[PDB]
């Protein structure tokens, strides 16, 4: 079941593929970042290829496709960490325990930026001691979503009658987007890291 | 993929059967429960049917299969919870995000009379107790402390392969916790007074 475009791990899990410009793949991430960071430059992006997170959240979005039932509940937003968290991302995923407190929290979980601009802050992606940033850009399963809250360990109800129908994520403002929280594992696929300097 | 002991649900993904009293499987999870807690009256057990929560289990049994190169990971274990909790469990499972002396994951305990304390299975008003009989990946398993976010590392050369689970004490183990979502599947909910 693992996309045909991805390279052969030979039985092996997990393997992190390093993109050539000019390839389309290489070139469609870019140009996604500039549209914001135009200030910055790219080192490189690699293509993350891990077998198990990919399983787990393909299993996940088939259910939110039944559930929610012609929705687009899937978008490509953005993640900035610092090094020391990276090996761990690549290996296991989004974990909201380990997730800083947001400087507007909206939720307790794990943030994600519709601009690059926003996760390029040295807050998200920390200058590494050779001064390179990273980020991700990662497949969320968003859903259907409205605007979080502080006190959020979980997304709100949709029916205060029905307390265990929830929403699928929360946002900053649903009528402009800027950021999206989910709460489950599995909920997003860190698809690629970008290494990028000043 | 269904388990067999199911019974037809009508084409939904989620609904709660009572067991009829003196069959097999009544019968099996009563004695389960009346190995430790046999002074404690059984009002019900209800067969949990949760098909999202069973395939994403399902999925995590598999990799973790996988990765430790033997079965042997699955125990059966028991939850003791307040009667509000019940209904977020039956739909969504068991979520660390909700004394968390051997880490801060979700508890289950090998033997009923533990999760029987009212400190865990609350009397509602009525005097009813709620505890689940769960499939807990438990997994390569290590002693557990005061502040785990994730089971530890088995070497800190590779901090990234981590244990599957924590107990109190790995030579005879009498309570295990967990750190992901989908890593336990409540099977049972047994409704039960002192
Ligand atoms: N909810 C439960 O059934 C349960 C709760 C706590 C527990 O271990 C607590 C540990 C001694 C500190 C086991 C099970």
């Amino acid at each position: 079941n693992l996309p045909e475009h991805w390279t052969d791990m030979n039985h092996q899990l997990f393997c992190m593929v390093q993109l050539e410009p000019g390839q389309s793949e290489y070139n469609t991430i870019k140009d996604k970042f500039t549209r914001t960071c135009s200030s910055y430059a790219i080192e490189k992006i690699e293509r993350i290829q891990n077998a198990f997170l990919w399983q787990s959240y393909q299993v996940k979005k088939r259910q939110m496709d039944i559930k929610n039932d012609h929705k687009n509940n899937e978008r490509l937003l953005f993640h900035g960490t610092d090094a020391d968290s990276v090996p761990y991302v690549n290996q296991h995923g989004f974990n909201r325990s380990c997730a800083g407190k947001n400087a507007v929290s909206y939720g307790k979980g794990t943030y994600f930026a519709v601009d690059a601009s926003y996760s390029a802050k040295d807050t998200y992606s920390k200058p590494d001691s050779n001064g390179r940033k990273h980020m991700y850009v990662v497949r969320v399963l968003t859903g259907v979503f409205t605007k979080g809250r502080a006190g959020l360990v979980t997304p709100p109800p949709k029916n205060p009658h029905n307390p265990t129908d929830l929403f699928d994520s929360v946002t900053n403002n649903t009528r402009s987007p800027k950021l999206f929280v989910v709460f489950f594992d599995n909920q997003a696929y860190p698809e690629y890291l970008i290494t990028f300097t000043a």
